C-alpha cells in the first residue's frame, strides 16, 4: 500500500530479470525458461492486486531478478560481462521515462497488448507466434521512442530471427516492470538515495527463499 521498500524491490528485480533473461539469449541462444515464462505472463496477466502478483504471487519467480539486481547496484566495472546487465536496466529505465511522457503511448501500450489475444486463442504464450506478435509491440509502440537499445553477445546467434523476437519480447517485459517500478515509488534519485536498501531488501528476499542455506 504506502510506498514501501519491498514493493520497490520486487519491481527493480523485474526489470533486472528481462535485463539478465536478454544477456542469456544473446550470448546462447537460449535462457532460464522458467524465468521467461515469469516474465512474460507479467505482460499479460491483468488486473494484479499487489506488486508481487504481476510476477505470479510467489518471490521464487523472481529469482533470477533478484541476483541480478545485486551485481547491478553493487558489482562495479563499467566493464565485463555484468557491466552489460547494468547497461540494459538503463537503458529500459530511460525509454520507460520516454513511454510514460509520450501523449497517448501507454494507452496505445495497453491496447496492443490486451489484442494479444487475436493470437493468444490460437498459440501459447511461448510459442514463435506469440514471441514475434510481443516483439512487434516493443518495436512498433516503444522502441522509435529513443535510439535502439543495443543488445550484444555473439553475433552470429543473433542473427537469428526467433532470437531477436524472444529478445525484443523479453525487453517488453523489462518496460513493463520499469512501469510498475515507477508506479510504486521508483525512480532515478530514489534508487541514487537508497541503493543498500535495496540490496539488503533482495538479500533478505533471496535467504527467505532459501531455508535449507
Amino acid at each position: 500500500g504506502a510506498k514501501n521498500y519491498y514493493d520497490i524491490t520486487l519491481a527493480l528485480a523485474g526489470i533486472c530479470q528481462s535485463a539478465r533473461l536478454v544477456q542469456q539469449l544473446a550470448h546462447q541462444g537460449h535462457c532460464d525458461a522458467d524465468a521467461l515464462h515469469v516474465s512474460l505472463n507479467s505482460i499479460i496477466d491483468m488486473n494484479p492486486s499487489s506488486t508481487l502478483a504481476v510476477f505470479g504471487g510467489s518471490e521464487a519467480n523472481l529469482r533470477v531478478g533478484l541476483e541480478t539486481l545485486l551485481g547491478v547496484l553493487n558489482a562495479s566495472s563499467r566493464q565485463g560481462l555484468n557491466a552489460e546487465l547494468t547497461r540494459y536496466t538503463l537503458s529500459l529505465m530511460v525509454l520507460e521515462r520516454k513511454l510514460s511522457s509520450a501523449k497517448g503511448a501507454l494507452d496505445t501500450l495497453g491496447n496492443r497488448i490486451n489484442g494479444l489475444q487475436r493470437q493468444l486463442e490460437h498459440f501459447d504464450l511461448q510459442s514463435e507466434t506469440l514471441m514475434s506478435a510481443m516483439a512487434a509491440i516493443y518495436v512498433d509502440v516503444i522502441s522509435p521512442l529513443g535510439p535502439r537499445i543495443q543488445v550484444t553477445g555473439s553475433p552470429a546467434v543473433l542473427q537469428s530471427p526467433q532470437v531477436q523476437a524472444k529478445v525484443r519480447a523479453t525487453l517488453l517485459a523489462g518496460i513493463r516492470a520499469a512501469v510498475l517500478w515507477h508506479q510504486v515509488g521508483g525512480g532515478r534519485l530514489q534508487l541514487m538515495f537508497s541503493r543498500n536498501r535495496l540490496t539488503t531488501q533482495a538479500k533478505q528476499i533471496l535467504a527467505h527463499l532459501t531455508p535449507e542455506l
